[PDB]
């Protein structure tokens, strides 16, 4: 199963960096965030969470994207950054 939500980060300048770490995986496609940064907007927000898959950014499919098209997409945004997310999996397992 995934949990699908939409994460609405706002910068506060046309500079400001969201505090993501996204990465591409060896196994799997898709654009991933791997961890937050300390005080990042991202975090402040307390939302977006590691193993988290972007599927778009503001409308822009990132399904099968990459890196570098987030990053394309994160640097030309307005302040609003829209983010869909799929969040695989159980929050809890015993085993």
């Amino acid at each position: 199963s995934m949990e699908i939500l939409q994460v609405a980060l706002h910068k506060r300048d046309s500079g400001e960096q969201l505090g993501i770490k996204l990465v591409r995986r060896t196994d799997e496609p898709g654009v991933f965030i791997l961890d937050l940064l300390e005080g990042g907007l991202a975090a402040q927000d307390g939302r977006l969470s590691s193993n988290d898959r972007v599927l778009a950014i503001n409308g822009h499919d990132l399904k099968y994207g990459t890196p570098e098209l987030a990053a394309q997409i994160i640097q030309a945004s307005g302040e609003r950054v829209n983010l869909t997310i799929a969040r695989p999996g159980k929050p809890e397992i015993e085993l």
